[PDB]
């Protein structure tokens, strides 16, 4: 087989830390190639750059076209931005870690969609890549709570952490082609595309307190946007069991007090800016 | 105490059958009043008419304003259409059976909302009425499956059946005032108003087969409406485990074959099929 054993394709700390773990434990630089996402700027920001780590560690940056004909290569997507077509590849060893508890929440924006749909838990799922979006057979899953006042940003940093851990847990069996998998069910399968989510959320206040709270915190991801109430950005929502009456809305300098149709207290904290 | 011991307010098979049960087992006609819903024409149709049953059985028809001052009355809403204010009422014996597994799916259209939100089960919940919509303390609940090919209509007939049953199961304790209840949680609570549901549903096909199928079947309730695909009304959707390829969409004389982003076979039957 080839000098090249593995391609890491993707971004952010899950890709960089999983590549570092490969380089330290399994494969040398000359055995690895990397495909960064289109938007990788080659510098560290609020996540580390895959492109930078690869270049710093003498790992070649390649395109998809450059790896299709490499026999037996392991292709591993860690937040990769391109939909692949399996028949382009000689190898069938194609894997992804998806940031949801599949079969739920296929597609994109998976730090927003579980919260917006009232879930109490999410997960990370290692699966085979097939020609659909997050549809391939499941190899391993780790489910974890969405705590009641977690935001989309908090959820995303949990995916990063648990995704890195499920990679480390399973990578030796992927290298040895000794893993087991199971086809996904039709029932419970759900999917959201970019068009399904308006990133400038307009809150429906004719909803339960849990729903209004979930609407707010699903959009709290400051690196991208914060939800806005009367022209103030909200940085945190806090839901309590305290009944304060139905349909409360009051604005204060630093926060809003809100309740929905069931009357439980929400404190929506304004960004201190 | 007053002559009148109980009011049955509301409509359909659950109101009529529960009233019939009360009359057979607990109370006489001259101890009962009814408030039908505003739309009750007194005609048995695909549901029985509470107005007709009361007239046929010599049970007085009343307004809310006529029972507010009645001491100790049991007020039972069985699909009643009016939001009451509890302070209007001398009595605190105010009960509803809600067609969902509370705390989820408060509000309206509850034969549509759980299917549209991808649930595998629903339920009926007996609770105290408080000033909010379906927010009062839960007395009893029975959960049951939404079978994979059930329509909104099929789910409504299960609410009527399990609702009548939970009424019969609990009425002794309401009559003796010995029942127990528990406040609803804030978490998992959800609510839909009339405005949240467009009854002329436009299907989003960039979804999984389970989601496309739920979109179709949640709107199948023929006395009201049927979903329309390519200018054809749909009477049934059937979701299979069979993979047929991603994003299939083919129109035939009597049905559509459809799959979503995960490729599982849906058969959407046209109303015109013989
Ligand atoms: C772009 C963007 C993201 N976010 C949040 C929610 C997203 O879930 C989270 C991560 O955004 P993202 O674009 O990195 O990823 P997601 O949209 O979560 O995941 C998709 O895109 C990745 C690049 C992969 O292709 C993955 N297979 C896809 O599911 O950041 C915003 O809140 N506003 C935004 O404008
Ligand atoms: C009116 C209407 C109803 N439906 C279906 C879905 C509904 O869940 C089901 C029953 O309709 P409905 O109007 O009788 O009842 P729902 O909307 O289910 O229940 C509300 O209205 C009742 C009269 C009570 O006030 C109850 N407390 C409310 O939750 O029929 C339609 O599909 N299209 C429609 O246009
Ligand atoms: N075939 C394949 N299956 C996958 O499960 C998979 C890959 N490739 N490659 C890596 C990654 C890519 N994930 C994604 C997910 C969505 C979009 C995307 O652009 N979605 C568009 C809809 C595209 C369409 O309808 O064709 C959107 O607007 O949401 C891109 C990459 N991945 C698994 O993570
Ligand atoms: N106080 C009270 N609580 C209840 O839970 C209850 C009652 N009354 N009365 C009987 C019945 C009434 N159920 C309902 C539910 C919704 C609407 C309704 O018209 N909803 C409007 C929004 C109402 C609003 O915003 O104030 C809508 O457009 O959906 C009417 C009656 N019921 C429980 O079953
Ligand atoms: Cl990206
Ligand atoms: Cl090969």
């Amino acid at each position: 087989g080839h000098m090249i054993k593995i391609c890491i394709a993707g971004k952010n700390n899950i890709a960089v830390n999983s590549l570092q773990f490969i380089l330290k434990n399994y494969f040398e630089a000359d055995q690895i190639v990397v495909i960064p996402n289109k938007n990788d700027k080659g510098i560290d920001s609020w996540q580390k750059s895959l492109l930078k780590f690869a270049l710093d560690n003498n790992i070649k940056i390649v395109t998809l076209d450059e790896i299709y004909n490499i026999e037996q290569i392991i292709f591993f997507s860690l937040e990769f931005d391109q939909i692949i077509k399996i028949e382009n590849f000689k190898s069938d060893r194609l894997f992804n870690i998806h940031f949801s508890a599949l079969p739920k929440y296929k597609g994109v924006f998976t730090s927003i969609t579980p919260i917006l749909n009232n879930e109490l838990e999410s997960g990370v799922t290692l699966h085979r890549i097939d020609n659909g979006i997050d549809t391939g057979n499941i190899i391993d899953q780790h489910c974890f709570p969405i705590d009641i006042n977690d935001t989309a940003r908090d959820l995303y940093f949990n995916y990063l952490k648990y995704g890195e851990s499920i990679f480390k847990k399973n990578i030796q069996t992927i290298i040895n082609n000794s893993y087991k998998d199971l086809k996904q069910t039709n029932i419970n399968s759900s999917y959201f595309s970019r068009k399904d989510i308006n990133l400038v959320h307009k809150i429906n206040f004719k909803k339960t307190s849990f729903e209004i709270h979930n609407q707010i915190r699903a959009f709290i991801f400051q690196e991208y946007q914060l939800p806005i109430i009367n022209n103030s950005k909200i940085i945190k929502s806090i839901l309590a069991n305290e009944f304060i009456g139905y349909n409360v809305f009051e604005e204060f300098e630093n926060y809003f007090i809100i309740s929905g149709i069931d009357g439980f207290k929400i404190i929506a904290q304004k960004l201190n800016k």
